[PDB]
């Protein structure tokens, strides 16, 4: 029969092996295991036999190991796998042939420099991907790499070397989080087809420009965080956009605000009302903003100067 | 209504906020939240209002933050809390007035130097405690500190400064893991009353002696790991013990093995059969062990010299 490794706790389909200095994945675990916690050990690779007879496993936590190598399909026997947590390891690339049931993949704080389309092909249950804190550059992401994920709703690539928004992002996305990178411009083509995008996080980059037409490509966008960048003007298209409600622009280089930067000239009843606009920590001062500029805002607390 | 903090994912009673550099616990989370994941942020303290209206919370993950301070009872509003994970933080002591529903407490890799009985009083649902990787000394553990936990089944104190087995341990214990400390002796009094103890992990200490009578105080002990210590002889009492099956003694200073070190002189049918005995990496050599010494072992693979 199955064995609980010495010091681990195996109770009610949970195998708890965190904090033990283990050097490889334990074998002979109970076949009905639903959650496997191997956080904070010293595992250095995942080999082909590591995950056999764990056909009920829905969660695998490998956070904070020393993994620098994963055999292709090492995870494929995990036919019910939904969550794969690989953060705080030493991966250079994403694992190939992950189980098609996968819903969430976390690879925060690795050494990832290449993101291949192939890793993601057929991963049609994937809803969330977290890839931040990696030395990754824009050249390292194949165009349309994330396109094979037809239900993908959330992606975050944060605190990396990327300099442009990835092209060919899946149109199912509702959240795109690209905070703390080295992005210098928002181009319209990267946002093309993102008609379900609700949130766009571009905070803490070096953005100096938003292409005209950019935001019209995210017609249902509701929240736009562009604080802590190098903007010299408010992004074009806010007045004509019908869904935008939250626009953070604090800590930028904006020296003037024109009268139709936020509001169209005539009250447009089809345009959603602003709930939050931040403009503080910019060269423009409250006394340089024409009163009319926020005529379409009716909650006075919404605008923060 | 409730708010999902920007970049977090709130889905099906799970609030996923890992890897965001957050500096405090988010407020206004959905009231039905069952699991809250705040792993890998920059939270520096838990204040009194932090956990209100989270009455369905069963799991709280605060692993890998910078927490150096927790107000007494900050966690008490968490009336359904079962798992509290506080590993990889900067705590100096354990939180006071934890919820009485608590089943598992993990505080691996903190700066804990004092363990008070008071923290554990009334925690009668507690089954597992992990306290390893802490600068903790034996003087820092009040006598009988763990005694208030009447269902406690597992405790691990590993990779600390402790030099003796804690006294007044709860008699419900089935596992005691004290690997990698600075323990120098096994005294019988520390083991007194541990009649449910099945596993005893004392590996990687500086143990030079096991008091006679020690193991008789754990009458139902099945596994005893004493490898990587400074033993000069096999621990007394193994021949008379009726339950011991696994005895690891590799990497010690054992220079001789007497004929009744493991087996009683006459076959004792009430004594459980050895399944594993390790003796390699000791001064005694295979050619110095009288054949009869393992007469009560019938699986020849059991004994490793
Ligand atoms: C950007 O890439 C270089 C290697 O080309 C790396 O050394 C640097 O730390 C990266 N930035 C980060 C911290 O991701
Ligand atoms: C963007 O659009 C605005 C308003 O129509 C215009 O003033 C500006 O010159 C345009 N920029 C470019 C480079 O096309
Ligand atoms: C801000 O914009 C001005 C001109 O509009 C320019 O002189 C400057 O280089 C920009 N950046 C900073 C950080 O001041
Ligand atoms: C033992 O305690 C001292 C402080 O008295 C500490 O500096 C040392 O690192 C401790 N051992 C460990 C690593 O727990
Ligand atoms: C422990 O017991 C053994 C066997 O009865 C005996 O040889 C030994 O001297 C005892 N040690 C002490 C210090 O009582
Ligand atoms: C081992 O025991 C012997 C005497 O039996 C002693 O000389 C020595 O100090 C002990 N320790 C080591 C590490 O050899």
């Amino acid at each position: 029969g199955p064995v609980c490794p010495f010091r681990c706790q195996c109770h009610l389909r949970v195998v708890q092996c965190s904090d033990l200095g283990l050097e490889k994945v334990p074998k002979d675990l109970p076949p009905d295991t639903a959650l496997l916690d191997l956080q904070n050990n010293k595992i250095t690779e995942i080999k082909d036999g590591d995950f056999k007879n764990l056909k009920n496993l829905h969660t695998l936590i490998l956070i904070n190991n020393k993994i620098s190598k994963i055999s292709p399909g090492a995870f494929a026997p995990l036919v019910k796998l939904e969550r794969l947590y690989l953060s705080k390891n030493q991966l250079k690339e994403l694992p190939e042939k992950m189980p098609k049931t996968l819903q969430e993949l976390r690879v925060h704080e690795n050494e990832i420099t290449k993101v291949r389309k192939s890793v993601f092909n057929g991963l049609n249950q994937m809803i969330v991907v977290e890839l931040g804190t990696n030395p990754l550059k824009s050249s390292g992401i194949e165009n349309g790499a994330f396109q094979g994920m037809k239900k993908l709703s959330y992606i975050r690539i944060a605190d990396t070397n990327i300099t442009t928004i990835p092209q060919g992002l899946p149109p199912s996305l509702t959240e795109l989080h690209l905070d703390g990178n080295k992005i210098t411009k928002v181009d319209a083509a990267s946002l093309k087809g993102l008609n379900n995008l609700a949130k766009l996080g571009l905070s803490f980059n070096s953005i100096s420009a938003v292409d005209n037409g950019s935001l019209a490509n995210t017609p249902h966008l509701r929240e736009l965080h562009l604080n802590n960048n190098k903007l010299v003007k408010v992004p074009g298209g806010l007045a004509d956009h019908k869904y935008i409600q939250v626009v953070y622009l604090h800590n930028n280089n904006i020296s003037a605000i024109g009268s139709n930067d936020f509001c169209p000239p005539g009250y447009n009843t089809k345009k959603a009302s602003y709930s939050g606009v931040s403009l503080f920590s910019n060269p423009v001062q409250y006394w340089e903003i024409q009163p009319s500029t926020f005529r379409c805002v009716y909650v006075r607390a919404a605008v923060q100067l």
